[PDB]
């Protein structure tokens, strides 16, 4: 055969190259020297192809891969065909049970180091000393939906880190949200089945969007913080890149002298804090299902490494019981402006893997998998995770050796006497499987605890109390929370939450239930449940409109770290501007585009209304990206249209729908020259407006004024107006 | 700890010894100079254990792995210890389904070269060259039991070579007999459903001696020439190093210009054939349930390394139908006096694996793994053998990627477009998942057939016929084969046949069945017929009686080479002798004993009436090896008894009885000196009997003496004199 | 063609016999009014056979199962028989992990009633009523040993009861020595590797008498209680009829005002105590490897009944 | 086998035939139904061979096949008629 391009075109180039300028490719080949101590150590189970011989599993070479054997080639198939059996067999059993929750994943694989020693705090060997690199596998996910959802739906989003330590793995299994909807994990299944799809017809996937949810939520008000976040657009992140992590309990940090420190665990995005606005999201899970989990792979591709600061918000063991909620409630946040988070590190996820189902599909992370300087607390929450991943795990990846699945297995040694199980992959050569045990002279042995390569020993806490199936009353406190999330945010920002609150209750049938909800939005804030009563056609009563608002926290009235944009913190490397051409585009106006944006480190995707290319007004080449409709504007962060002969694509309804999709989703939008006469479509004054680029050309002073709306995100100032926009 | 004795007796010699001088261990680290190409890949999954920190399977170490997480000591047991949950649920996961046949069966590593290039006949790589060596790893089993049943039972044995070749793995995977049961592969699960343990309450185990086996024989005649075989002495082996192999079905070698022959494959014990007794057999069940596992692996400990020779009876196209029986027909074996066996090569078994589990209890054996050179026929019960291996390893393994579990793993390269799977560890580089594809250049790619490292290509037999659900009339005969076997046994081996047959009919509780199968036997011989009748207290009618004689086999009235013991071939290496001690033996019989022994490669035990040591007439400190009833004359092949103290042992019922039992099952007994006053306990006359050897002492020709009746086996001469003795 | 003889032979009489008077049978034939809440309950899932035609799995009749569907007589045989790869298939997947440990064991069904109301130490709903019958399944095992292993050979027996109650299934999961050989339940895979066959070459199967077992007994001297036990003649019971069975663990009873008390389950074989002698056990394990299972199930068809207070 | 755990994928009620269905089939992964045939094989004498094969008819009869003519050789090869 030779059935590849003889240019050789049909493969990537192993460099560092820009979203959609070539094909994507597996990890390995992509960027083949991006290495660290667990890529390496894959390198015993990953298989070439290139110049080998097609064969059966067994080794038996096959001759003819087009055709079953049968008698007479018009004849019935044989039974005696080994080969088609054997391919069709292995391909009838492609499939294993996907993850019960957060089932639609994308991961990479990267690497931590610490910024100092954090020996005095804790042992944990990998945060001993900056010069310590920890391989690391993180998988990001929704929850709700199959693994064949989509992306941006509105749901939390599963942010989980496997570090290869030298003390074994630990898994740091967290979400985008500083707390969970409940309390204590025997009620997992009840919250989980409320917001799955419905049992008798399996609707909705990945969405609260329906009844038992909402029935759910109106009878448990622990929900409701979490909920609250759901609702705004921390439900609906532009990127993984972009979403904070969270590994919403409360820990413990033990160190040398066996100290515990309570610890709550952070991820602080270093591109920044950035969601869509959920029209975006929602035509964005119609137009690309896969945007997130593409974004990712193409950011990794292009040298765009997401990279993470891990942070801990520190409280000493006599601290406990020194504010107005419980450390141990998972419902509830620790607020930064009363415990900051010290940085601690940062990781860098900087390659794809190889193979989806191998590496992401079969990955299994537990919070219960913790090493030596780290310990649990009660949260009730947390305990019940402790029994549950290894549960979940032995039908999910079909035994208890799922830990010799390659993408699992621990970089440092593993020595027990556990044996056999389906699959068992290690060879025991041990004499003894048992301990104690003289005839391997008692090996592998116990290790005593120590400062540093000890054996695990739990912190001593004090346990006294009765064994009881009981709520602590003080987790009893539903409210202030929420009321503090709430305050917190930018007006726009709340009138978000309000539109989530609104759109979902919409979708209700039982019209209790929205009312049901309405009344415990009334006990947050009245502006909060007027706002979206008022778009469900329901009045509070008297006795909800005096409901008075539960109290602030330990003195807060609002912590802006829980807002997203409260704060600048924008970054534009990475993000994406569609560049709208024409047939005879000023080629000058390109030319100070593109340089612009490759210096902030910004891509562009051209688009006409045909495949192919144009030509520039003095010759200049352009090769066109996708058309209007095929790469439309929910895919990108900014629009620019050069000058050129803007009739050509003045006409173009797509063109014009390109630009009032943009301005309607708050995109900053950028006209030169003639490309002005679109001002109409999107109806801008003749003086201008905030959010809208314009010149009469698309020089360096145009391209800065871009550039800037773009660290800023959106354009919020445009909210009021884009009602009047049919789009 | 450090627990080891200080004097390092916990730990065996990696050296070859004797059965009973060690304690046994993994292959590995009892002869770790042993390699092959097979071993040498293992050695990436085997693990270690001396000098290595006890850890959780994710390398965290363990502290106390003598006590669960409790609130307080005497407290209840916390759902947060990790520790625990880990190390009971690997335990809870650790079996796997058993084969659904040979359940039990012991295995291990070797390797194989041909004498000669068979390229004249056959392209398979494996047989190309004299100097190319093939590991394998050969399985030996037992049919209808259960893995815990009993290794000594009388059925079938199952005798499966797993060859790692250069172009792929080939299994042979064959009986200890020529023929099968059943005729076409659709009544496998009556046939099977009928021997195994009856439905309603599961027994018998390890026995067709009961009502459903009987009756489908009975109304199955097809069944009668390997039931014959199997209540032949066949049924109960001395080993699986003393019993023949062979594949059974008709298969075919293809050779490089095209030419298909018909084979048949056949494995000649180089140690000789060799079989117990049935009451020895029954009862070394109970004394020893592991007796040939535990002879296996002692053996390969020892150096007596089991070998066999491949051998192939060979028929030209030509000669299809010029036999009397069908060639496909599997009930029917081809007699070497007509076809004769050619020697093609030798296997020896040099290495027992590290780990039962992993290496024995995965292997995955296919009659349908076959490589370029090789090819099926058209019998009908391989032709159903075909799907079934495939099938069923789906479920005992756990999916479709049990080629990826360490021992079934070929050494050759295998690379294709199949992926995922539960369990899967291959991790795919490839672009491409498909073929055809142009996006890795079609790459792995077929391979056309060729002289060699070519494609699989099917033989192009010409198929002729209708779909038709029908017996082909050539197999509709079911007797001249059993009366052929029956012809060629000697005068003790027919007895030991009436003898099978009647012990099994008498555990048949209905009546009608054993006159049934009585009405069978007279439709094969009158003498076998009779005999068996005789013993069930049933009278042939006089039709019965008249019964014609099926025909001869082409002319043969009998074949020798069907018989295990007409022709001599008895090989004394590997084969053990009781010595039965007194406190105060006379050294000088023990040293002309035991060198006299080790001189031929065969074993000695030193039993005694209790444990520890006794000494000689001279000093010398013996040490016991075992009681006379904790290792019985069962598991030994002779008796020795030395002069000395007998007044010491004269009385003692356990060491009267050893000779007793020994005498019973034909095995040879040498009485030296004083050790004569036992002749009166087996009733030997003053002038002596052929069989047992006696002197003064044991000086000269009396080891010459017992090593020749050795040789022989067992005293068959004896028969007649056993039928009184209460033993 | 293959029928039953002309007398009717075939078919154990649905009567109490002895054993060895009658071919040995399914219960439901055998003691067809033989009834009990669970028994009945079962009847949805019974299948008969008699007079029903031969049909796939998904109620296809078979015209002939004696062969393969295959081009020509002495031809290949062909993919498309469906019914042959169903045969095939379902009988390929027969077999199902056995136990991890008591894979080796024999049952039966039964009913138990108390003597009289233990409401002033319990409120267990089994336990109220002298007249209120719970029905029971019962296995007895033995624990090292595979699902095919002997049934007399020297090993603790396992006596597990099934009570399908009112309020909910009660399992006693008991042996038939009062205690354990261990302590904590961490170390159970520790004492259950040891006393299994050995990892490298899985022996001896059934057996307590090698290496490994002992070497853990020498340095866990917790376990000798259950050792002694084990090396008396408990170890070799006559019977599942004649051993005594242990709840082992202390629990706790709780009444209607809410005081518990510690309690300590016991099993009296109303058959007495007997066990066998070790020469006897051993050899019985060859002669007869199902002898246990055999005469629980015997005594069953002879009216018999295993009881046990 | 693998998707529905087992062979008795037929027994998962949505699955169940509406017909009678007996055969000689035991065992395997959640066996639902509890066979009282003293027989687990065929030919039987011990429940007198049933449940019996039934011959083809016109109505109630037993499956066969349709005896097609096949003639060619054994080959992996796609029918030109197919091209
Ligand atoms: C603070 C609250 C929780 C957080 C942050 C959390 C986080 C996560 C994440 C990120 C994943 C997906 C990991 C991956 O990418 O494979 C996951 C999966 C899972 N979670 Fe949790 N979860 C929480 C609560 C719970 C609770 C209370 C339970 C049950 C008691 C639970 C049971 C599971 C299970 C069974 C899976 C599937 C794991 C697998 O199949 O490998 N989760 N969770
Ligand atoms: C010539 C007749 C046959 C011979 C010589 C034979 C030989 C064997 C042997 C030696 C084994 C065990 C291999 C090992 O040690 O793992 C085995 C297993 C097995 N046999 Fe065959 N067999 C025969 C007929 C059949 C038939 C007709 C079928 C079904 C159509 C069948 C189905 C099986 C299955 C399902 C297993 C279990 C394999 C596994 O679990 O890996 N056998 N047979
Ligand atoms: C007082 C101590 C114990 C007693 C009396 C006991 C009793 C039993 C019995 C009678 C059975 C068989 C039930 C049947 O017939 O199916 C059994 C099975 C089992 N035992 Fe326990 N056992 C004890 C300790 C333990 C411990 C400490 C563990 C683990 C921590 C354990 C794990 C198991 C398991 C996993 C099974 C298999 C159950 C199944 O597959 O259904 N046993 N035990």
């Amino acid at each position: 055969d030779s059935l590849a391009p003889e240019d050789g075109s049909h493969r990537p180039a192993a460099e560092p190259t820009p979203p959609g300028a070539q094909p994507t490719a597996p990890g390995s080949l992509k960027a083949p020297d991006t290495r660290n101590e667990k890529l390496n150590s894959l390198e015993d189970v990953r298989k070439g192809s290139e110049n080998y011989a097609l064969t059966t599993n067994q080794g038996v070479r096959i001759a003819d891969d087009q055709n079953s054997l049968r008698a007479g080639s018009r004849g019935p198939t044989l039974l005696e065909d080994f080969i088609l059996r054997e391919k069709i067999t292995h391909f009838d059993h492609e499939r294993i049970p996907e993850r019960i929750v957060n089932a639609r994943g994308s991961a990479a694989h990267g690497y931590f180091q610490p910024y100092k020693s954090l020996s005095d705090i804790t042992k944990a060997d990998f945060l001993s000393d900056p010069n310590k690199i920890t391989p690391v596998f993180v998988r990001f996910s929704t929850v709700q939906g199959g693994a064949g959802s989509a992306d941006t739906v509105r749901d939390i989003r599963g942010f989980a880190t496997k570090f290869y330590t030298e003390e074994g793995i630990f898994d740091l299994v967290g979400n985008n949200t500083p707390i969970f909807f409940i309390q204590d994990a025997h009620k997992f299944p009840d919250f989980v089945h409320a917001v799955k799809p419905e049992p008798h017809w399996a609707i909705p996937q990945g969405q609260s969007a329906h009844d038992t949810f909402w029935d759910y939520v109106s009878l448990q008000p622990e929900t409701l913080h979490n909920v609250m976040w759901a609702m705004s657009d921390r439900g609906i992140p532009r990127s993984y890149r972009t979403m904070e992590g969270f590994g919403i309990h409360t820990f413990r940090l033990i160190n040398a002298e066996g100290k515990a420190t309570f610890v709550r665990f952070h991820w602080k995005p270093l591109a920044g804090k950035a969601s869509l606005v959920w029209d975006e999201a929602q035509k964005l899970t119609g137009r690309d299902p896969d945007f997130h989990r593409r974004e990712l792979w193409e950011a990794i591709e292009a040298g765009d490494f997401p990279e993470y600061e891990l942070g801990f918000q520190l409280i000493p063991e006599e601290d406990e019981f020194k504010f107005d909620f419980d450390l141990l409630d998972p419902t509830k946040l620790i607020p930064e402006e009363l415990v900051p988070v010290q940085r601690v590190g940062k990781m860098v996820l900087n390659r794809n893997p190889d193979n989806f189902f191998a590496e992401n599909e079969q990955a299994a992370f537990h919070p219960g998998h913790i090493v030596p300087g780290l310990d649990f607390t009660n949260d009730p929450l947390l305990q019940g995770r402790l029994f549950s991943y290894t549960d979940t795990q032995i039908s999910r990846l079909g035994g208890p050796n799922f830990h010799e699945i390659p993408i699992n297995r621990p970089t440092c040694p593993y020595h027990n006497f556990q044996r056999d199980g389906m699959h068992r992959m290690g060879i025991d050569t041990n004499p003894a499987n048992y301990e104690p045990n003289s005839i391997n002279d008692n090996w592998p042995r116990e290790t005593p605890p120590g400062p540093k390569r000890g054996g695990f020993e739990s912190y001593q806490e004090r346990v006294e109390g009765n064994k009881v199936r009981e709520r602590s009353p003080s987790f009893g406190e539903y409210y202030s929370h929420p009321r503090l999330f709430w305050l917190s945010q930018t007006p726009f920002e709340q009138r978000h939450i309000v539109d989530g609150f609104s759109f979902e209750l919409s979708k209700v049938v039982r019209p209790y239930i929205r009312e049901r909800v309405v009344d415990q939005l009334a006990h947050i804030d009245l502006t909060l449940a007027q706002a979206v009563a008022k778009n469900l056609g329901i009045e509070l009563t008297d006795d909800q409109l005096n409901i008075t608002p539960p109290p602030d926290v330990n003195g807060l009235k609002k912590d802006p770290s829980l807002s997203l944009y409260a704060i600048p913190d924008g970054d534009v490397k990475g993000r994406v501007v569609a560049i709208l051409l024409n047939d005879e585009v000023r080629s000058a106006d390109l030319l100070a585009i593109l340089k612009a944006l490759k210096a902030k480190g910004v891509h562009a995707k051209l688009l006409y209304s045909r495949m192919g290319e144009v030509t520039a007004d003095d010759g200049t080449v352009l090769p066109i990206a996708a058309t209007f409709a095929g790469a439309p504007s929910l895919t990108v962060d900014a629009v620019i249209v050069p000058c050129g002969n803007i009739a050509d694509i003045a006409d173009n309804g797509d063109a014009n729908y390109y630009l009032m999709e943009a301005y309607k989703h708050l995109k900053p939008i950028a006209l030169a020259g003639d490309a002005r006469k679109f001002k109409a479509t999107i109806k801008i004054a003749d003086q201008g407006e905030e959010g809208i680029v314009e010149a009469d050309s698309a020089d360096g002073s145009f391209m800065d004024e871009l550039l800037t709306l773009m660290a800023a995100h959106r354009v919020w100032s445009r909210i009021p107006k884009i009602d009047k926009i049919p789009a």
